């Protein structure tokens, strides 16, 4: 036990006498007191205390006694003074002077870590000052200020108490000058447990702050923190501290805190304040060390040798993207700009950290002083789409943080974040930086363990086991499986399993990866997904951005799976060179892993907050609509596509660049965001709005593209395959990204589809046939029987749907959300006519047609019909026939070509009902404005009646003006006569009668209310019910 030792000297001479004679009964803590308050000495004191400790300094230390305190009475009723000498040399720390130890920890200091201090002279021995300056940079020189207080009268007395203490603060700051201070603090301990609460010494804290602080504001104090308590809560203290900060001129921040143990072992700053909850610090250990200027920069230059911006960086990148988004549509749409929020107030986010019963708190504290390697925020963003602001989750990982790496605690962060996204309906954002799950092993049992050897003198002999000392067994046997067994007469543990008490070794990281993987699968079919890839995302970190989704990669940031030195290592040659010669985004954006590629770590979170834009703000909440604004609704599409030729796709969305002008798409210009544009280019995905509707898209790439598979260093006999994807083809990479794309613009993101069907069929050849072209097939087919939303299969002019194709897009797939729609000059059958011409049209099929349109072929088969001639006379009949027929064969070919094409055409698709109506690619614009936006209020109506109703497709027949039952009850509720076509005066109708379709589903809700009443012996059962 720590042993006291008090002795009351009446000399500084003759205190040696009960020092060196003192220290004989310790076989702790020793204080020496005096009676000579005759002068007050200071450096000569110390010059007078300093012989004594210099000299016996292997006395103190042999008896293995830690502090010595060496208290001055003095006769005025002075505070006496208070030096104490303390560790194995005994240097006497000058922190801890004129206050005794137990008022140490009362002073705190253990808040001033991160600076050099030293102390200054104080008038008032209660008081003390403190010089300190920044420990890594010198720019920061700030004075602190540290009192206790405690009585010596024996109501109001606390606030009058309160005048005395920080007048002589205020008047110490003054003779040591405000000199060069860029901050000052001063804390104010209470020792007291007075009876009160802090509601009405709040009222009187703004009383006496205002006529104090004029004179703050001069000497340069930002802030001032009173301790106080308050018995009355059962008659058991509620401890509330205060701080006060100066922050705009005028003070108006007065934050009242609670002293209570977080459940964790730490004492947190728990706050019930008047600054409306939205201040700065919140359940924050007492222990937080007051950061210096620029302690963000040691940190901040470790992530930009890495490449990538620190963690508490990224939510001012998103400010800066939004604010960029409000400056680019001010410029398309004037005047309506009246509602942007300036340079600041863009986003409102809030830091997410693990609360007491591990459920997400949100806290509004300092950049940095993150606990775990993962960070999370909740950000109201108020995008030019949703104005009045919108929300959305954005997780990521400190690379400083432990290189980043996914121990439990950085798991259960990431899930109960991907957890709230989803409770909350809102997207979830992930930044990538990490080195996929922690390794580690048990440091305390390294130097520790034993060897058994076979033989102890030659060690190399091969050892039998590792085991462990009896008294070093006992020290841990928690954190180690040991069995014993007796070798050579000693009692020896040998080790059977390491434990390690430390967490985030080995399976425990793994547990828990497995845990957020599984989120991350579970929340993509839910809320909209995203991850960024702002740093090497490695291991776990790399599946979460697949099962992510929709990834975007910083180009020089690689998604590796296992290092690039561990392969080197497996195949024992120095095979790779770079993490992103198998990571990088020559691998992941050509094979579609990767969505995007941005240039820098803000193009990141940029191309982000644009797809952001087309996305609804909640889950079920209606699309990002705007008025027409840069493109009207009532403008005809320009840009018609060749039939010679081939085109460039991408012009008949957006719009073709042309020397004579601009010729636009059926999309709004530039409103076409292409996505996996490296992975299978035969079709083209992408974002666009059609006159500000936003919707998916898939169209089909007519040009021959040509994908070169790069060759594999680890064979040296292999060599890049030149493979060239002709165009308007289904190959099993096509495939697999058509259906990807679905999935995407249907899970989350919650789009309309817009899908421009041209392909002519599927690669029915051996290599493809053999590279799983029919899985991918399938794989579309399931995809468009998930959708929800409406989906419009146009074939667009010159545009086909022969085959294999059309059987994998037809509306029956889901006709509850599928439309279909055929150009006037399309083609669409079961086979090319080029190709059903050699099966039903056959070359004596078309010499029968021969021999009755051709008047020359028909003339001279009555010649050998009516015989009468030899066999020298039938052979020029068979050689004048077989000469005509020679040269008629080309064009008579041609002609069974055109009359195959007439079955194909559009026409016969309207006739037997495949198609909904024909197009005009002209005003194709003008017709899927109206019925897109018919399709989505009345999906929705019809969604609302069902919810009403029920509180809970069969034939080639089933087209989507008979999709629901119950568009014939809302047919009759609206009452236009054209309900099923004139797609505007529908649209315009539920817009002017909002409030009579609400009125009808009261009136349903009421009905199907009472059904489930009276639905619910049983009529005993109910008398009993009654009677409960």
């Amino acid at each position: 036990i720590r042993k006291g030792v008090i002795v009351p000297c009446k000399d500084l001479l003759d205190a040696e006498e009960a020092l060196s004679r003192a220290l004989e009964v310790l076989p702790a803590v020793v204080n020496v007191a005096v009676r000579d308050a005759e002068g007050k000495n200071d450096e000569e004191i110390l010059a007078l205390i300093k012989p004594w400790v210099q000299n016996s300094k292997a006395d103190l230390l042999a008896r293995r006694v830690r502090r010595l305190t060496f208290i001055c009475g003095r006769n005025d009723g002075s505070y006496p003074s208070y030096y104490t000498f303390r560790g194995p040399d005994y240097a006497e720390d000058d922190s801890i002077r004129h206050i005794e130890p137990s008022l140490a920890f009362q002073l705190e200091l253990g808040r001033l870590s991160k600076f050099k201090l030293t102390p200054v002279f104080t008038q008032n021995k209660n008081i003390h000052v403190y010089e300190a300056v920044g420990r890594g940079v010198e720019t920061d020189r700030r004075y602190f200020t540290r009192a206790v207080v405690r009585p010596g009268r024996l109501a109001e007395y606390l606030i009058s108490e309160a005048d005395r203490v920080v007048n002589d603060i205020f008047d110490a700051l003054e003779i040591i000058g405000t000199n060069k201070t860029d901050l000052n603090h001063m804390f104010i301990n209470f020792s007291h447990t007075f009876q009160v609460t802090a509601d009405e010494v709040a009222e009187s804290l703004q009383g006496f702050l205002d006529r104090f602080g004029p004179r703050g504001w001069r000497l340069r104090v930002h802030q001032v923190e009173i301790r106080i308590n308050c018995m009355r809560s059962e008659n058991d203290t509620m401890p509330l501290r205060v701080i006060i900060t100066n922050t705009s001129g005028f003070v108006i921040q007065i934050e009242l805190y609670e002293e209570k143990l977080s459940e964790k072992g730490e004492w947190v700053y728990y706050y019930v304040s008047g600054n409306a909850k939205i201040g700065s610090m919140h359940l924050l250990p007492v222990s937080t060390p007051y950061p210096t200027k620029n302690w963000l920069q040691p940190k901040r230059y470790k992530a930009h040798i890495l490449g990538t911006q620190y963690v508490y960086d990224f939510p001012e990148l998103f400010r800066q993207a939004i604010q960029n988004s409000w400056t680019e549509a001010v410029k398309k749409i004037p005047s309506l700009a009246a509602k942007q929020p300036a340079i600041g107030e863009c986003i409102d986010y809030n830091e997410l950290v693990l609360g007491d019963q591990d459920n997400l708190a949100e806290v509004s504290r300092e950049p940095g002083m993150n606990s775990t390697g993962m960070v999370g925020w909740l950000i109201n963003a108020r995008t030019p789409e949703y104005p009045d602001g919108r929300k959305f989750i954005v997780v990521a990982n400190d690379i400083t943080f432990k290189i980043g790496s996914f121990g439990p605690k950085e798991d259960t962060f990431f899930f109960k974040c991907t957890e709230l996204a989803r409770k909350m309906g809102i997207p979830r954002i992930y930044l990538s930086a990490n080195s996929g799950a922690r390794l580690g092993l048990a440091e305390e049992l390294m130097p520790h363990f034993n060897v058994a050897w076979n033989d102890p003198a030659k060690p190399e002999a091969g050892f039998k086991y590792l085991y462990l000392s009896d008294e070093a067994k006992r020290r841990f046997e928690n954190e180690v499986i040991t069995e014993e067994i007796v070798e050579d007469g000693e009692k020896r543990h040998k080790i059977i399993t390491i434990v390690g008490a430390e967490e985030g070794l080995g399976v425990e990281c793994l547990r828990g990866s497995g845990l957020i993987a599984g989120a991350t699968s579970r929340a993509y079919n839910d809320i909209f997904t995203c991850t960024l890839v702002t740093c090497r995302s490695v291991g776990i970190g790399a599946y979460l951005v697949r099962l992510g989704q929709r990834a975007v990669q910083v180009e020089g940031q690689p998604i590796i799976l296992t290092g690039a030195p561990a392969l080197n290592s497996l195949l024992g040659r120095e095979v790779y060179t770079s993490n992103l010669q198998l990571g990088g985004t020559q691998i992941m954006y050509r094979n579609g892993v990767s969505h995007l590629t941005a240039k820098d770590d803000f193009d990141g979170v940029t191309k982000i907050v644009q797809w952001l834009s087309f996305i609804p703000d909640q889950r079920n909440n209606p699309l990002p609509i705007l008025s027409p604004s840069p493109d009207p609704w009532d403008r005809d599409v320009v840009y018609t596509p060749p039939y010679k030729q081939t085109y460039d796709v991408r012009w008949m969305i957006a719009g073709k660049e042309d020397e004579d002008g601009f010729q636009p798409g059926l999309f709004d210009k530039d409103s076409f965001v292409e996505t996996l544009g490296g992975w299978a280019r035969t079709v083209v995905v992408g974002r666009a709005r059609l006159g500000g509707i936003p919707m998916g898209v898939i169209a089909v790439e007519t040009r021959t593209i040509e994908n070169i598979t790069p060759a594999d260093p680890a064979n040296p006999d292999s060599i890049e395959q030149v493979t060239n994807e002709a165009g308007g083809v289904w190959y099993p990479n096509s495939a697999f990204k058509t259906a990807q794309a679905i999935n995407d613009f249907n899970y989350g993101e919650q789009l309309p589809l817009m899908i421009l069907a041209n392909w002519r069929g599927f690669s029915g050849g051996q290599r493809d046939m053999y590279n799983e072209v029919l899985k991918y097939g399938s794989f579309i087919v399931d995809a468009l029987t998930r959708f929800e939303k409406p989906i419009f299969i146009y074939i667009p002019p010159h545009g086909e749907l022969r085959g294999g194709s059309w059987v994998v897009v037809d509306p029956t797939i889901n006709p509850a959300s599928m439309e279909m729609y055929a150009d006037e000059e399309a083609r669409g059958g079961v086979l090319e006519p080029e190709g059903i011409i050699p099966i039903k049209y056959k070359k004596d099929k078309q010499l029968e047609t021969m021999a009755r349109l051709d008047p020359v072929y028909r003339s001279l088969k009555k010649e050998m019909a009516k015989e009468g001639l030899s066999k020298e006379e039938s052979d020029n009949i068979k050689k004048k026939m077989q000469q005509r027929e020679e040269l008629l064969l080309p064009i008579y070919h041609q002609i069974c070509v055109q009359f195959a094409d007439l079955h194909d055409r559009a026409g016969r698709m309207k006739a037997k009902g495949v198609i909904r109506q024909s197009l005009q690619w002209r005003q194709s614009r003008r017709f899927f404005y109206w019925r897109v936006r018919r399709r989505l209020i009345e999906d929705d109506i019809l969604r609302r009646i069902e919810e009403a109703i029920n509180p809970a497709n069969t034939s080639l027949a089933a087209s989507p003006e008979t999709r629901s039952p119950h568009l014939v009850q809302l047919e009759s509720w609206v009452g236009i006569p054209g309900f099923k076509t004139n797609d505007r005066e529908v649209v315009e109708w539920y817009e002017q009668n909002q409030d009579r379709i609400n009125e009808k589903l009261e009136k349903l809700k009421k009905e199907s209310i009472a059904d489930q009443m009276r639905e619910l012996x049983x009529x005993x059962x109910x008398x009993x019910x009654x009677x409960x």
